[PDB]
């Protein structure tokens, strides 16, 4: 009891607010700034639909991304919805998971990942829409959430919601 129970990794070009999610999700005290040079990893105990989960956040930012990888189960992967780039970005960075979770399964679902469009406060200055995201991601066979790492919108949601798919696989 108490143990991580789940590996989750971060994903997503620089300035996404991977970090900031993480900070946000895990109630770290400087909840609003805390952004060490050296990325770290994030701890959130927490019970997801009754039942207590430890959830280990790897902190990101090819080859160093590919292990990244292999050492998680479970995936977030964050765009900002007021750059497009960075959405183009998150799409490449899907496909990395699947053929490297690929090459190791000889199973991986794209169930277990999440796509992420951070930044939903900014909707005066969005570049990529919700509709948009959300058929990505179906095309995918992903998860899709919109959140503010600012304002705490929906950051749990986006969290949970791998842990969920990976235990609505088990039946
Ligand atoms: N308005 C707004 N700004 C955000 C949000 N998330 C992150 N930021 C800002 O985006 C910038 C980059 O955030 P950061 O967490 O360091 O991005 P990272 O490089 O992906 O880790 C910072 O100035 C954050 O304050 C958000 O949800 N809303
Ligand atoms: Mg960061
Ligand atoms: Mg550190």
């Amino acid at each position: 009891a108490g143990k991580i129970t789940d590996k989750i990794a971060m994903l997503g070009e620089g300035g996404v607010g991977k970090t900031s999610l993480t900070v946000n999700l895990t109630k770290h005290v400087f909840s609003e700034t805390y952004d060490p040079t050296l990325e770290d990893s994030y701890r959130r105990q927490c019970v997801i639909d009754g039942i207590p989960s430890h959830l280990e956040i790897l902190d990101t930012a090819g080859a160093l991304r590919e292990q990244w990888i292999r050492q998680n189960e479970l995936f977030v992967i964050v765009f900002d919805v007021t750059r497009r780039s960075s959405f183009e970005a998150a799409e490449r960075l899907f496909e990395e998971v699947i053929q490297t979770k690929r090459k190791l399964d000889e199973p991986f679902a794209p169930s277990l990942v999440v796509l992420v469009g951070n930044k939903c406060d900014l909707d005066t200055r969005r570049e990529v829409g919700t509709l948009e995201g959300s058929s990505l991601a179906k095309k995918l066979g992903c998860g899709f959430v919109e959140t503010s790492a600012k304002l705490g919108t929906n950051v749990e949601e986006a969290f949970f919601s791998v842990v969920r798919a990976d235990r609505r696989r088990k039946r």
